[PDB]
DNA sequence: AGGTAGTCACAGCTGATTGCGCTGAGGATTAGACGTGCGATAT
DNA sequence: ATATCGCACGTCTATTATCCTCAGCGCAATCAGCTGTGACTACCT
C-alpha cells in the first residue's frame, strides 16, 4: 500500500479540530492544529505540504502560533515556508523548499488548497511525503457569484445545494492530496484535520483507489492515535522490494 | 423412574426505526470646537 | 511698566452600518426479534 488516507477527529483534548467558520477563532481548535504539525513534523522526513481554506486563515493561523510557544518547536524540526500570492516571492520559497528536502534539514511547505500553487507542481516521491488537509477547503460565499450559480442549478438541474458545495470542497480536496503519489515506487501519507471528513457523505466523494486504503478503524482517531500510524505505515514503506 | 423441552447466562446476526449533525437568517449588545494657560509684545 | 496677540496645551462630545439563538434531510445510534452454546431444572406418564 503506496498510501495510507486517515481522517483526524478530535485532537488529544477530546476536542473537535473542525475548521467551522464560527470556531475559526476558537483558542482550543488552534492549539490542536499547532499541536498536531509539532509531532507530524517529527515523524515524517524530508518534506510536508499543509494546505490552508483560504489566505485569511492562513495569516491568522500563524500568528496564533507564533504568539504562543509552540511555532518555535516546529522550526527546530522543520523549516516553515509560507506560500504567498506574489509568483516570484512563491518560486524562491519552492526552489529554497526544494532543496530544503533534497537534504536532511527538512522543511514545511503551506499553502492553500485554492491557490495556483496546489496544482501547478507536482510532489514527486522524497518531496511532500505527507500532505495535510486543515478542514474542509470551502469556497467563500461571498461576492454573490457562487450563490447565483448555487441558485442557477437548483431549479434548473436540481442540484442540491450542499451537495455542490461538498463536492467542490472534497474535489479541491483530494485533486491536491492526491499529488503526493506519482509513480509505482512512490509513496506518501495523507491526512485530514477535520471531524466533518469523517462522515460518509464526504468520503464517498473521496475517488475509488483512496476509499479502499481508507480502512474505517482510523476516522476519527486523536492526533496521538494518528501519529502512531505514521510512524508505524513510513518504518515499513521503506524496505526494499521487487518490481 | 426416563427422556426431553423449555429457560437463562451470555454471544452473534438481521430488519427496521428515529435522532442528531449539516449552517445559516431576524432580534438585542478617539480627533475637531471650547476653553484655559503662558509667554512675547503694543501704548 | 501693563494689557494684548501668537503659540501651545489640553479636554468634551460626536454628520451617522455589530454579535446572539430557531429551521428539513441524510448518515449513524438504537431496538425488537430471532437464533446459537452451554448447563440446569423440572415434569408427566
Amino acid at each position: 500500500v503506496c498510501l495510507c488516507p486517515m481522517i483526524i477527529g478530535r485532537g488529544n483534548d477530546q476536542v473537535a479540530i473542525s475548521s467551522k467558520f464560527e470556531t475559526r477563532e476558537d483558542i482550543a481548535v488552534i492549539r490542536n492544529y499547532g499541536n498536531l504539525l509539532l509531532e507530524m513534523s517529527a515523524v515524517v522526513p524530508d518534506g510536508i505540504v499543509a494546505f490552508f481554506t483560504s489566505y485569511q486563515y492562513m495569516e491568522s493561523t500563524v500568528a496564533s502560533w507564533y504568539e504562543q510557544g509552540i511555532l518555535e518547536n516546529i522550526q527546530r524540526n522543520k523549516l516553515l515556508f509560507i506560500e504567498t500570492q506574489d509568483g516570484a516571492e512563491t518560486s524562491v520559497a519552492l526552489e529554497k523548499y526544494q532543496e530544503a528536502c533534497e537534504n536532511g534539514r527538512g522543511a514545511i511547505l503551506l499553502s492553500v488548497a485554492r491557490g495556483k500553487v496546489s496544482e501547478g507542481i507536482d510532489f514527486v516521491h522524497h518531496y511532500g511525503r505527507a500532505v495535510i488537509m486543515f478542514g474542509v477547503p470551502y469556497v467563500y460565499t461571498q461576492s454573490r457569484i457562487l450563490k447565483a450559480r448555487l441558485e442557477y442549478l437548483r431549479d434548473q438541474f436540481q442540484i442540491r445545494e450542499n451537495d455542490f458545495l461538498t463536492f467542490d470542497a472534497m474535489r479541491h480536496a483530494a485533486q491536491c492530496v492526491g499529488r503526493a503519489i506519482r509513480g509505482k515506487t512512490d509513496y506518501g501519507l495523507m491526512v485530514f484535520a477535520d471531524k466533518r471528513f469523517a462522515r460518509g457523505d464526504k468520503r464517498g466523494k473521496l475517488p475509488r483507489w483512496i476509499q479502499e486504503h481508507l480502512t474505517d478503524a482510523n476516522l476519527n482517531l486523536t492526533v496521538d492515535e494518528g501519529v502512531q500510524v505514521a510512524k508505524y505505515f513510513l518504518r515499513q514503506m521503506a524496505q526494499p522490494f521487487h518490481r
